[PDB]
């Protein structure tokens, strides 16, 4: 299809169009990307992801069209500690994507250790909400919590200082305009605190014509829950000047 | 997802979200449901169907909600014969639906011979555009080309006279309003000729909560092409009093 749209106001237990990978599962109307114990508390060493089953036609060579898309979602992070890790990411990748070996902790379940910073070795675009930046393990991170745009590398091409708020839902709007090629990210807490980051990227040179979209999260030594509460997505192929 | 929509202004041969059954396949940016030879001429004894891969949440028991959906599509039929057969149908059925054995010809690839008219043995809602009505073989049909609403039986719960126009596209809008429980059908030819038929049906008593939507077509001894030219669909779960 030229256009596709779907919306999950909440996540009821009986899902049919979601691909669950790793430790991801539905709990209390929300998707728990990372594993939690019987009490509902976060645990260490866990990676989980979800993808919508239907493939998205991001661009079409024959017609020279590129899709304009928008992904709106909200999530919350909770941890008994104060150094919650490692973060959650909205991502777009080839349809057959699977959790790379050794992609836990700071790699957010998106990159393999040996090629995490090799751009010509990856095919992924992600918007990360990174809460752990210890310079000894996450050497590629700025020294502070941040929202970043990742293009084929765990080392963001652009980041913005961000504030982690335990238990508070962050509302996010990610949009891609094929006309200007700008991928814009706007995130806000209920009190109006806003964060914005954007980057110009030609999706045609990074991803194949058909892709799958979803979320990924992980916790290494440090942990926190990564709760996806809602998600709506829409894409439409358009002709650019 | 509570809501889902997709649009196929045309059908490029590079499809990823369509399930093809039988002889259905993409030809010249359109779906040819029934088999055609090298020159694109229709042949006898062929059945074909397509379904969108993502399952649609028609209704939800736990929340007492039922979906409001709309399906807009256009097709054309062509045959050198004076009695082209057998017809095309938009249908809704359980996710695992496959072409029943012996469902060819007048059964439109939708029903099995043994239970074609047994309502307690089927789970399908379809809007048929039936061009073959020979009273000796299609004993259940009125004696003329017609549009029919089928609920668990090849013997339509309702039909209205329809005119078959060789090689002319028919635009159809099928809608279901959960409030009134009305399934409305409106079809038109490019010259303004209009056909309308409506039927009240509680989809909850006929179909499971999750279903797949698509098209089916067949030709027995008499034949014609059944070309799906475009299709858009949208559904949203709504609270029903
Ligand atoms: C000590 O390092 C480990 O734990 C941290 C914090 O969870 C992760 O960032 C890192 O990738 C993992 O290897
Ligand atoms: C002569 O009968 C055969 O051909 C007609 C026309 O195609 C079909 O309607 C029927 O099901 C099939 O058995
Ligand atoms: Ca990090
Ligand atoms: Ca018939
Ligand atoms: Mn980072
Ligand atoms: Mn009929």
């Amino acid at each position: 299809q030229d256009s596709l749209s779907f919306g999950f106001p909440t996540f009821p237990s009986d899902q049919k169009n979601l691909i669950f990978q790793g430790d991801a599962q539905i709990k209390n109307n929300a998707v728990q990307l990372t594993k939690t114990d019987s009490n509902g508390n976060p645990v260490a060493s866990t990676v989980g992801r979800i993808l919508f089953s239907a493939q998205v036609h991001l661009w079409e060579k024959s017609s020279s069209r590129v899709a304009n898309f928008q992904s709106q979602f909200s999530f919350s992070l909770k941890s008994p500690l104060s150094n919650g890790a490692d973060g959650i990411a909205f991502f777009i990748a080839p349809p057959d994507t699977t959790i790379p070996s050794g992609s836990g902790g700071g790699l957010l379940g998106l990159f393999a250790p040996g090629t995490a910073q090799n751009t010509s070795a990856n095919q992924v675009i992600a918007v990360e909400f990174d809460t752990f930046y210890a310079q000894d393990s996450n050497t590629w991170d700025p020294n502070y919590p941040h929202i970043g745009i990742d293009v084929n590398s765990i080392r963001s091409v652009k980041t913005v200082k961000w504030d982690r708020r335990d238990g508070q839902s962050l509302n996010v709007l990610v949009t891609f305009n094929p006309s200007t090629r700008n991928l814009d990210v706007v995130a806000t807490y209920s009190d109006g605190t806003r964060y914005e980051v954007s980057y110009e990227v030609d999706v045609r040179s990074v991803l194949p014509e058909w892709v799958r979209v979803g979320f990924s999260a992980a916790s290494g030594e440090q942990y926190q829950t990564h709760t996806l509460e809602s998600w709506s997505f829409t894409s439409t192929l358009l002709y650019t000047a």
